[PDB]
């Protein structure tokens, strides 16, 4: 379970360190083998070039919010996020 959290955690730090866009994305919702994952991200006021964990920066309000689906492994990225229509 805790492992499982931090793996989503974890995949949330990839997803921004691929990204292209401006800023940090944060987790807003939680939904051997890799496992199923379903989670949204939203959009922070923090710019992407900072290693400030993402946790730590507010939420854009009227931000982008993100559906994001895929898998992880309790120790490659397959995650892909497509904003919420």
């Amino acid at each position: 379970a805790l492992s499982y959290r931090e793996a989503v955690l974890r995949a949330v730090d990839r997803l921004n360190e691929q990204s292209s866009e401006a800023n940090l994305y944060r987790l807003l919702e939680l939904d051997g083998t890799p496992k199923p994952v379903s989670f949204t991200v939203k959009e922070t006021v923090c710019p992407r070039p900072t290693r400030q964990p993402p946790e730590l920066c507010d939420f854009k309000e009227n931000g982008r919010v993100k559906q994001c689906v895929g898998t992880v492994t309790l120790d490659p990225l397959d995650i892909t996020c497509n904003e919420v229509q």
